């Protein structure tokens, strides 16, 4: 089973910053979103490692185009706060990580 994990982790913050980058890359907002919580973390050792993550994003006040220090909305109907698990499949000593699944929906 998945083991308690942390974003101090080297790992985890590289598969959060992958899933993060996944979901902007998918959605058809102009801005960008970005993880104003990681909720819960955790993993498995695999064939490689699993990834679980629980992350809720909020909209930022920058286009996708043009770092991430851009603002995270103040108005709530702005902001469109969602809750998201992630599963990332990494096999770091291959060079490879995977989205195995994303799920999202408003908070």
């Amino acid at each position: 089973g998945p083991m308690d994990a942390s974003v101090e982790e080297e790992g985890v913050r590289r598969a959060l910053d992958f899933a993060v980058g996944e979901y902007n890359k998918a959605s058809n907002d102009m801005y960008h979103s970005r993880a104003c919580q990681v909720v819960r973390a955790r993993k498995q050792i695999v064939a490689g490692v699993n990834y679980f993550l629980d992350v809720e994003l909020c909209r930022t006040t920058c286009t996708k185009t043009q770092l991430d220090n851009c603002p995270f909305h103040d108005q709530p109907h702005l902001k469109r706060k969602a809750f998201c698990s992630f599963q990332i499949y990494a096999v770091p000593w291959q060079g490879t990580m995977t989205l195995s699944k994303s799920t999202c929906q408003d908070a």
